[PDB]
């Protein structure tokens, strides 16, 4: 279970995934 929203957009986590919106990858 990766996340590839962090190599799109660093410090996203990924339980913000499959979303990884905005607010949520580096503000969440």
């Amino acid at each position: 279970a990766q996340n590839p929203c962090s190599l799109q957009q660093p410090g996203c986590s990924s339980a913000c995934a499959p979303a990884c919106r905005l607010s949520c990858c580096s503000l969440g």
